[PDB]
């Protein structure tokens, strides 16, 4: 779900 945030995607890429 985390991968969603603008600021994780940039936190976990590997994710999104």
């Amino acid at each position: 779900g985390c991968a969603s945030d603008p600021r994780c995607n940039y936190d976990h890429p590997e994710i999104a």
